[PDB]
């Protein structure tokens, strides 16, 4: 009823190709139009800011579209508006694509910052394979670099950086790194990591703006830099749905099962804005796993019905250096468990977040083997003894199956 031939999918990246897989793999096999802005086979971005960034071969990267057989990928080609009324999209090739169902899957783009507008130093963003090629294309030995921003991605590149031989400062407006998606705990930890790998972070900092080959910073100081990379974060790809009429506000509305305001349009992956299970309220999720389950549950429940809506709960990783960190649900609640000690000789620790008693939240560094269980706990919401969450004799394994 819903699912109505042709589908018209905007956006060719993880979510997109997430979503025409499972349409394919769930059995519809009606028409499948992709229109992707960049002349890219399709490809995942974690790496740019990792593996690719340090050896530099993007075909390993792309993206398996094996499980969507029979797809038509419009590449190099920007939809410039859609009709909802005429049910058409308007593309930059002249064409007009018809849709039964159309799919808004435009990612997020990188957030510019105001005062390097003007600057005539080199001063990129990344996002893209063509940003990650034009950043490694002067990342010289010895080189200069200042990050602005102390997100995860921007942390990565650190790390690839130094082991490059590159010079990095990073300038972070907050008091800590990771403010968006992490536990203090861990961020102290992170922060101490990176300065002892000899990045010169500089925190509660903000840029001013930048005169020849320097960057100005609000305590009145300067920072040399052959380079800047800006990550203060990504503003939703949202102007069509804008301009069309849908509900938007930095982030598509969506539903559970990835309905916009307006009928006959769906969304996924980093353009959307959804509810957070665990916090009960709307955000923008900005992870790989967002975009893979999203678009996977949307497409199921567009080709069955009866399957229910999105209900995954919010995950991510990094890897940082030596340290391959991975987070999942709230970072904080009412008590903090920490399994392990948090230091820098073999770094190997685990944090569980709990509210009144229930895992909300969890952090592993160096420690795969528990971040599934305790996903799994955190899944069911689950109240176990506060002593054996401590207790390193516990097995977590063990916990996720008794439960
Ligand atoms: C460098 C980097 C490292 C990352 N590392 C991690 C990590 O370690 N872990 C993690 O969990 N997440 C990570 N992420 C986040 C993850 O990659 C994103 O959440 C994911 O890419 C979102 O996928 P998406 O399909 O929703 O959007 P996108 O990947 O942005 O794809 C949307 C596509 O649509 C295109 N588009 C936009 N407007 C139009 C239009 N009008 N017409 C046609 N095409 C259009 C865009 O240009 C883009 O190609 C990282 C991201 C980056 C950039």
């Amino acid at each position: 009823e819903a699912l109505k031939a042709p589908v018209v999918v905007l956006g060719a990246g993880l979510a997109s190709v997430s979503f025409v897989a499972e349409l394919r793999q769930a059995g519809y096999q009606g028409l499948i139009t992709v229109v992707g802005d960049e002349a890219e086979r399709p490809y995942d971005r974690p790496p740019l800011s990792k593996d690719f960034m340090a050896h530099g071969d993007a075909e390993k990267i792309r993206l398996d579209c094996k499980r969507a057989p029979e797809v038509e990928w419009l590449l190099g080609v920007t939809a410039q508006s859609f009709d909802p009324q005429a049910h058409t999209v308007a593309l930059s090739d002249g064409r007009t694509l018809p849709y039964g169902t159309l799919v808004l899957a435009t990612g997020a783009a990188p957030r510019a910052l105001p005062t390097l507008q003007g600057a005539t130093m080199p001063v990129h963003t990344l996002r893209t394979l063509e940003d990650a090629r034009r950043i490694q294309a002067g990342l010289r030995p010895q080189s200069r670099l200042l990050i602005v921003g102390g997100g995860v991605i921007g942390l990565e590149l650190a790390a690839t950086a130094r082991t490059a031989g590159v010079h990095v400062s990073l300038v972070e407006t907050q008091p800590r790194l990771m403010s968006r998606a992490a536990p203090a705990t861990l961020a102290d930890f992170v922060a101490r990591y990176h300065a002892a790998q000899g990045v010169d972070l500089r925190f509660e900092r903000s840029v001013t703006g930048s005169v020849d080959g320097v960057v100005l910073l609000d305590d009145g100081t300067r920072i040399a830099a052959d380079m800047v990379v800006v990550g203060i974060g990504v503003l939703a790809n949202d102007a069509l749905a804008r301009a069309a009429g849908l509900a938007c506000d930095d982030g598509i509305f969506v539903d559970a099962y990835g309905r916009t305001t307006c009928p006959d349009v769906y969304a996924l992956g980093d353009v959307t804005r959804q509810r957070n299970p665990l916090s009960g309220r709307f955000e923008r999720i900005e992870t790989w796993s967002n975009a893979q389950n999203q678009g996977i549950a949307v497409a199921r429940h567009l080709v069955d019905p009866t399957a229910p809506g999105y209900a995954e709960l919010p995950w991510y990783w990094s890897d940082q250096g030596a340290l391959r960190i991975q987070v999942a649900g709230l970072a904080s609640g009412d008590e903090e468990i920490v399994r392990g000690e948090v230091s820098l000789d073999a770094p190997k620790f685990t944090l569980i977040e709990l509210q009144k008693g229930r895992i909300v939240g969890a952090t592993c560094v160096n420690n795969a083997r528990d971040f599934a269980p305790l996903r799994r706990l955190l899944a069911v919401g689950a109240k176990p003894d506060r002593a054996a969450l401590a207790d390193p004799a516990t097995d977590l394994r063990k916990l996720a199956a008794a439960v």
